[PDB]
Order: C-alpha cells, then structure tokens, then sequence
C-alpha cells in the first residue's frame, strides 16, 4: 500500500498533486532567495546567494523536492518537527519508514513525502546535546546537513527545506548549530551550485530566525 501510493505519487505534476492536497501550502516560487530580500536595502580577501533561502515557518507547508526531517534513530516519529511532518504526511510515512530499520546519528535516509506537498522527506538523525557539545556532536551535526545533501543530490532534488536540527530536545545551542548548518551548505554548494536551485533554511522560532539572518551574508555574499 505505501509502495503503490508513493509508485502513483511520484508520477504526478505539481497540477495534479494540488488537487488533492489536504492542507493549504506554500509555492518554491513565492520564496525569495536571500539574494531578493536584501534587494531593499571590511573584511580581509563564491557568491552563492541565489541558491539559498532563509525561510520562518511550518516546514510541512513548503511545496518542494524535499523537506528534511530532524528525526531519531528509530526513524518512527515523536514530537517536534518529526511529529508535524509525520501528521501531515500521513500513516504511510510512518509504514515506509517502518520498511528502513532506523537511523545512524549523523546519517540520513529517503521516503516519500505522501500527503505532504514536499515530494520526499530526507530523515537525518541529530546528535544529543546533554550539557555540552564537546565530543562528536559538531561533525555529527554537520554529518546530517553532509548526509542529507548526498541524498538531494542523488535523487535529483533540485529544492529543499532544513529545520533547526538538533536544536529542539536534543539541546544543541542555537548559534553554534547555525554555524555548522550554513559553514556546511556554503561548502557544499562551492562544489554543487549547479545542482540545486534552493536550500531553504526552514527556521521556526524567532530565536533562530534572528540568528541566522545575521549570519546569511557572511556565508554567502
Ligand atoms: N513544523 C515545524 N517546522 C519547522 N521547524 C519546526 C517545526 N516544529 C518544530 N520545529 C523546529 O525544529 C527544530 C528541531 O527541534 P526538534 O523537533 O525538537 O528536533 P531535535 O533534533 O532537537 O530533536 C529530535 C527529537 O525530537 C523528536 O521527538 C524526534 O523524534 C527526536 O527524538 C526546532 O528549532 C524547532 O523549533
Ligand atoms: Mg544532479
């Protein structure tokens, strides 16, 4: 059943899918890249500005290739992102990702989005951050951004969404993890510009919006 609707899924335009969306959703196209937003507006010595977006809202609500999921190592669901992403997809996400036998920290795997606009959802498993993030957690955070990316681009998925890995239960602190999420994509993208179209920065609380709005020129512009 999960393999029959993600067969029938996968061979649907963006036309035929919105007709049977069961949510509301949000077009690639009405969100702008960090290069127009900053179109209203010394150091010593890549523009890769077109490629990335910083977007605050609902991840589940985004109409792209990919939304990437801040999951645990079971890869069945809980709360957070990985509760709303598992609502609004529906019980065949929680059935396929029943077929894939977990997840490694810092590693990442790929289903179908189902009822949720996205087309696929990247599942990446955060570390854990229980006072201090002073053994692997910085590689392990950078592996799931690292892990995820080799998936969009094997896939051929031209948009996708991250949330704030890491930073809800599992503790991380918010700015360090925001160093590594955009140290990581701008090293990625120096390599495989030519790859995607976006990498949105789905952040959710004000909290990260603040601290990554800071931070977008100095990875990208
Ligand atoms: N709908 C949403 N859209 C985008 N971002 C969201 C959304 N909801 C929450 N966030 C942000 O998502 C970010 C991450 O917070 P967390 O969801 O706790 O994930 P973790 O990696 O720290 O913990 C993983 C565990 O949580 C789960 O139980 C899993 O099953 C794991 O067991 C925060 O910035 C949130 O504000
Ligand atoms: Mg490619």
């Amino acid at each position: 059943v999960w393999r029959e609707e993600k067969e029938r899924l996968l061979k649907m335009t963006l036309e035929e899918r919105r007709k049977e969306y069961l949510r509301d959703y949000i077009p690639l196209n009405s969100i702008l890249s960090w290069k127009e937003e900053m179109k209203g507006k010394n150091t010593q010595e890549k523009s890769l500005t077109e490629k990335v977006s910083l977007y605050r809202g609902d991840i589940t609500l985004l109409e792209v290739d990919a939304i990437v999921n801040a999951a645990n190592a079971s890869l069945l669901g809980g709360g957070g992102v990985d509760g709303c992403i598992h609502r609004a997809a529906g019980p065949c996400l929680l059935a396929e990702c029943r077929n894939l036998n977990g997840c490694d920290t810092g590693h990442a795997k790929i289903t179908c989005g189902y009822d949720l606009p996205a087309k696929y959802v990247i599942h990446t498993v955060g570390p854990i951050a229980r006072g201090h993030i002073n053994g692997s957690h910085k590689e392990d955070l950078a592996n799931c951004y690292k892990s995820s990316l080799k998936l969009v681009k094997e896939n051929n998925i031209r948009s996708v969404a991250f949330p704030c890995i890491s930073t809800g239960i599992y503790g991380f602190p918010n700015e360090p993890a925001a160093v590594i999420a955009l140290n990581t994509i701008k090293e990625w993208l120096a390599k495989n510009h030519h790859e995607v179209d976006r990498i949105i920065f789905c952040v959710f609380l004000e909290v990260d919006f603040k601290i990554y709005k800071k931070k977008m020129n100095e990875f990208f512009s």
